[PDB]
């Protein structure tokens, strides 16, 4: 019953930005990887493991907990690489490796609990299996937030006004209802924005250096921080967008994979935090606040306290289950 | 927590083909409706009820079981029609009307159990509340089936062959897996096709005249029948598409709302039955079989026995839960 399995792995490989960034991030470290050993945490279909062999690794351990490992096994055998890449089924927390490894590669990033604890698995495997001063791909992640005006939401909120022009019945009185339903919930909406949706300069509110011990302990408290920015022009602000980038160390200068709305589109899109209703901003309107991401029913909470212009500080907390 | 509520009613009103067909189907019966009384079964946001008032009905009972009735109440009041259109919350099976009605309007059609038992509610309300020889909008429904080659599926099945040209790893060995996962399930896939996907002349396999008593009893056994057609040219046949049309009686000649892939696109799209793997057809290849739709865990079963060319008869049964 594996049509969900296929959709997910298809979507990732079809993301050229994601797939090339890993390819090149990995290849550009050929000097550190040639003749060395690698652990791919959550190998999926095995393509990251095989980039590691392309880059010259002598031995790669591709560990995959879920059913897709069979397919990873088939792809490695079919590419004549079973003597260099060993697909091991099961969680990385209990896999038995013969040796400590020179590098770890993982694609752990995304939005929700699956991804918070995929990163915990990557830290666990750093601690347990990676050599003092070993190579992490990617090595770091940064998080960004900015006020947004969402055109797709603007269009949906005004649709009820358009009905009169088209079917000669007035439904503009349902604008209030559409707003409550589309903005009044407490869910993270994962949606792709364009540059034109962005109302100020993006602000970095957190950096995670994966190399650091006590990052695990530091994530107990939950990642976040303060932000301040100034709007560019007149707009109905719908809320905030949040996205990440990760960094692969270079030979060269580092390679950055960004999920920003200014950069080309990825299957990750961006994570949207809607206020309960739109608020009109103008050129130089100050937008500040504080954002905390932390786990909790097992749920990832997003705590937001924010201030727009001369309006009062407000709290809106979000969740993903 | 009503963002699902909004998406559904938005999608329906945004369907011009659906909304105009009801508008015109209803208006073209102005002579039978003017000064008469109407029951709208599942009034939703009330737009069908208000088309009935536009067409000249003296009194319309808009019955809506779910939360959206508040919004129907707001839209009628705001259009100054509360003296002609009475929104009644609750199931139609237990609503108390003062009088028997001259006409019933409903949008009950779709794919799955919600829609099988929405039609049962429309038959229940015909029996209970509609006058001898009263008007039903729509009055009938017909079901069609044809062999299809799905381009979107063809593209997805070949994606794994394209990987070598792009990221220098061969994953063509996953074609078998993608096929099992995308075609080997037993689900109805609701997807929009184009004319070019269609491999023979569509065949009508059932007609439902809503006016007929014992239709309720006849639906116990389940609607379906035999079909036979001849393919147009060489193609990988992926399975069958099924769709409906409904008929509004005219003043004039009847109005037909079709969800065919040859007609303009609707939010209903078409219902797809994939074989477990593709089978190559050629010009004049005979495709015959038998299709039964019937209810059952409460699930709507689709029983298909079919024969392609000189291949043996096969059974594939599907479900929707
Ligand atoms: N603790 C764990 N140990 C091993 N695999 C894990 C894991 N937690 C999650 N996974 C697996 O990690 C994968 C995340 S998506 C994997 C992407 C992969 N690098 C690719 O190129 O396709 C899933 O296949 C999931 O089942
Ligand atoms: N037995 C029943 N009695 C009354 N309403 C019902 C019902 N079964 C389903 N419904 C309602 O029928 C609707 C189906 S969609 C309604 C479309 C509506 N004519 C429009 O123009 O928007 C839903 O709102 C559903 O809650
Ligand atoms: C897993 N994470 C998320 O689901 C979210 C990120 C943004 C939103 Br809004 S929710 C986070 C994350 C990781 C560890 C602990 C807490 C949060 C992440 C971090 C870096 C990069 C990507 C994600
Ligand atoms: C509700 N129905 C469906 O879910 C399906 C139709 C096509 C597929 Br494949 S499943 C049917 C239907 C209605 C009553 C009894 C049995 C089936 C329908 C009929 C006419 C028009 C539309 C739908």
């Amino acid at each position: 019953e594996c049509y969900s399995d296929v959709s997910v792995h298809e979507e990732m490989i079809a993301d050229r930005v994601r797939t090339d960034a890993y390819r090149l991030g990995i290849l550009r470290n050929w000097a550190a990887l040639r003749g060395k050993t690698v652990l791919d945490v959550g190998a999926g279909t095995g393509i990251l493991s095989i980039f590691c062999a392309q880059a010259g690794a002598r031995r790669v351990y591709a560990v995959e907990a879920s059913a897709i490992w069979q397919q990873a096994r088939e792809v490695v055998r079919f590419n004549g690489l079973e003597d260099r890449v060993h697909v091991l089924p099961g969680p990385v927390e209990t896999v038995e490796l013969p040796e400590q490894v020179d590098a770890i590669v993982s694609e752990w990033m995304g939005y929700g609990l699956l991804h918070e604890s995929m990163l915990s698995s990557v830290l666990h495997a750093r601690t347990k299996w990676l050599k003092e001063g070993g190579l992490l791909l990617p090595a770091s992640a940064e998080l960004f937030i900015v006020p947004i005006s969402d055109q797709m939401l603007e269009w949906r909120l005004g649709f009820w006004s358009q009905v009169k022009q088209h079917y000669g019945v007035d439904m503009s009185c349902l604008e209030g209802f559409a707003t409550r339903c589309l903005m009044g919930h407490s869910e993270i909406v994962v949606q792709g924005l364009s540059g034109e949706d962005v109302l100020a300069r993006p602000q970095r509110f957190a950096q995670l250096e994966l190399s650091r011990a006590g990052l695990e302990q530091e994530l107990e408290a939950g990642v976040g921080g303060r932000f301040r920015c100034s709007c560019y022009g007149s707009a109905p602000m719908h809320g905030f967008a949040i996205w990440f980038q990760v960094t692969f160390p270079g030979g060269e200068k580092p390679l950055v994979l960004s999920t920003s709305p200014f950069h080309p589109a990825t299957h990750w899109k961006q994570a949207l935090l809607y206020l309960n209703e739109p608020v009109q901003v103008e050129q130089d309107t100050d937008v500040s606040g504080e954002i905390t991401l932390l786990p909790s029913p097992r749920r990832l909470r997003v705590l937001l306290r924010y201030k727009v212009g001369d309006q009062e500080e407000k709290t809106k907390d979000f969740a993903m289950e």
